[PDB]
């Protein structure tokens, strides 16, 4: 019937699947990195609606996995509960702003209507979550039913590391806080948890026992839509980023024109804040950079990650030059892009196809992290930037997402807004948030509308800023 480790798998792949469809991208069209030539998107041309509280039915699930450990291992599985908790509240925070916490597990169950904490108390309460689940499996021995991360404490007090240190740094606009700690505790945690110590650490997806990546042919036939954006194309040229051979393939128009697959020149970028009739245009006439073909014809494509080697050391490089942390933020960031140019390379096969005579070896890597371009200066907002936007470049199909909360966070890196094409209901932007589920006016209204009232003077609004945004 039911064990603790038949549960755990179904948290697990919950939290680290992929839809073998459209949705996919939708975070990548959100992020300005792709437009898509089949029709116009919401998530292209800025249109946000409500999201949903699907997240809280593991709850029920997680505690049944606790109550029914059958040997002495119950904190490793306990450990478990309470990282996929914080997680998955923290994302539905993150996406929407307060919401129930403390009476979330008495809600699913029926017995009460939840109260909504506010955010700030949901952040803490993911933190003492947190902080409890790394002492959970800190006296906890491997366990089974982990497909992702194999049952390793070793495995999932990084992983819990990790996620705590990217919670902090997602609240840092509230560095302030006299009661958050935001830099005191990351730095401590820094000090005294698990760091990743390479991509071998990393909490992702894999691909190809009898699984392929959710864009392979044998999955969707839309891949072919993808329109490589300026975001990425613009800023590899510029800075002679031999990734952009590893994410796209060359525009047939120029190949036509005999422009050789090797050549700057082949590759084009697609604005995705142009009239959809243009982008269209440039689909139809093939005036466009598609998927490189380890996207859409190699079963295995590239793991999908959530929690990285590079990510964390983009994370620390943006610590340190906060001056949260006192290590030397330059050192963080290559070891950033190194771990990146490292997992393309360690999952792609050394062919032409994918490559396009370009292949990543050691003295390609050496040599891009030496160039002027991308060097940090030592002023904080160029750094910053710097770092935002090369954890962006590391992030194209990555971190479900994230990229877009970073660039509310942070502002960077600065994307194409059309006034004339954005269909946001303020012309000059990205919505900030998401509106709550209707099931929430349905069956929660009263404490909904409290915290409706308290955030945001009564309106469930996608322009209103959620307490961390401000
Ligand atoms: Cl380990
Ligand atoms: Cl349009
Ligand atoms: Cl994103
Ligand atoms: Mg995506």
């Amino acid at each position: 019937k039911v064990t603790s480790s038949l549960l755990a798998t179904g948290l697990l792949l919950d939290i680290t699947s992929s839809s073998a469809s459209k949705s996919f991208i939708y975070d990548e069209l959100l992020a300005k990195q792709m437009a898509w030539g089949e029709s116009m998107e919401d998530y292209q041309y800025n249109v946000f609606g409500r999201s949903g509280f699907g997240g809280y039915t593991t709850l029920i699930n997680a505690q049944k996995m606790v109550e029914s450990v059958s040997d002495d291992n119950v904190n490793a599985y306990d450990g478990l509960a309470h990282f996929i908790k914080a997680y998955k509240i923290f994302y539905m925070s993150m996406e929407m702003g307060d919401l129930p916490y403390e009476e979330a597990l008495q809600g699913e169950l029926g017995l009460v209507r939840p109260k909504y904490n506010t955010q700030k108390e949901v952040m803490n309460f993911i933190l003492s979550d947190l902080e409890t689940a790394y002492e959970l499996f800190s006296t906890a021995k491997d366990f089974d039913g982990d497909p992702i991360l194999g049952g390793s404490i070793s495995k999932w007090k990084k992983a819990t590391t990790a996620f705590q240190l990217k919670v902090l740094m997602h609240l840092s606009k509230k560095e302030s806080d006299a009661d958050l700690k935001v830099k005191e505790r990351f730095a401590r945690i820094v000090a005294s948890g698990s760091l990743m110590e390479s991509n071998e650490d990393n909490l992702q997806m894999k691909y190809a026992a009898n699984t392929v990546y959710p864009f392979h042919n044998t999955n969707t036939k839309h891949a072919g839509y993808a329109m490589l954006s300026t975001m990425l194309i613009d800023k590899f040229k510029a800075t002679g980023d031999i990734r952009m051979f590893y994410y796209a393939k060359p525009a047939k128009a120029k190949l036509n024109e005999g422009v050789t697959a090797d050549s700057w020149d082949a590759y084009i970028g697609t604005d995705p804040s142009l009239p959809f009739e243009q982008i269209e245009k440039a689909y139809a006439t093939e005036q466009y950079s598609g998927f490189n073909a380890r996207y859409t014809d190699y079963p295995s494509g590239e793991p999908v990650v959530r929690l990285g080697y590079a990510e964390q050391n983009f994370i620390l490089a943006e610590a340190a030059v906060r001056g949260w942390i006192s290590g030397d933020a330059s050192a963080y960031y290559k070891k950033a892009i190194r771990a990146h140019m490292e997992f393309i390379a360690s999952n792609t096969p050394d062919e032409e196809v994918y490559h396009h005579g370009h292949p990543i070896t050691e003295e390609a890597i050496a040599a891009f992290l030496e160039t002027p371009a991308i060097q940090l200066s030592g002023e904080k907002e160029e750094d910053i930037e710097k770092i935002l936007t090369q954890r962006y470049l590391a992030s194209f199909m990555q971190h479900p997402y994230d990229v877009y909360y970073d660039y509310r966070r942070t502002g960077y890196p600065v994307l194409p807004i059309n006034p004339a094409t954005n269909r946001n209901t303020m012309n000059d932007r990205l919505p900030m948030r998401w509106m709550y589920p209707k099931s929430e006016s349905d069956y929660n209204l009263e404490h909904q509308n409290e915290a409706l009232e308290r955030q945001f003077g009564g309106v469930d609004d996608v322009n209103k800023l959620m307490w961390i945004l401000q």
